[PDB]
């Protein structure tokens, strides 16, 4: 899914740079597979870059739903840290929250 | 080695934060260190962002200015190799360390 998620981050930034939405829609349509295959195989680090690029989203729109889906997210990934015991992945889940409330 | 000395470096700055033995914070600093070094020749992002978490965790229980200062010359290492690697959530990741330290006491 790297191939899916580095065009993701891509068209974001075009979308923000063109303010052409239809590159948005399609940015959040390669981040909803990506999310559904990391919550499949219980994957954090590919969770970590769905929610560092709705975070870029977040602070490009300021959309609540946005925020409110990377929060969903966040829990997530803490819930797979814990049951995985790295305290790190949870430290960054900790410091990406921080950045998601900051972008609002 | 590095990542068992990692582990050992955050348990002894929980132990430390449980007990109030602050010499423990001084073993935990020293082990990170050492691990430092070799993560930085290493060039594994994670091991850098593991021992920058550790003195992100020391600096808020402490206020030691020189752990920070070892966690901003990290960060920069950090930030080089996403730039060696073009990969922005190395440097996303980066960011959001850097806003833990500059807001540390
Ligand atoms: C991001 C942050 C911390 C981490 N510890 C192990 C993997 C990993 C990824």
């Amino acid at each position: 899914m790297e191939e899916e998620i580095e065009e993701a981050y891509d068209l974001v930034e075009e979308a923000e740079k063109t303010g052409d939405t239809s590159l948005l829609k399609k940015a959040k349509e390669l981040l909803d597979k990506v999310a559904e295959e990391a919550t499949k195989s219980g994957n954090p680090i590919l969770l970590i870059r769905v929610i560092i690029i709705l975070i870029k989203i977040v602070r490009n729109s300021g959309d609540p739903s946005v925020a409110a889906l990377a929060r969903e997210l966040l829990e997530k990934l803490e819930e797979i840290a814990e049951k995985e015991g790295n305290r790190f992945i949870e430290a960054m889940g900790e410091a990406l929250r921080t950045q998601i409330e900051r972008a609002l």
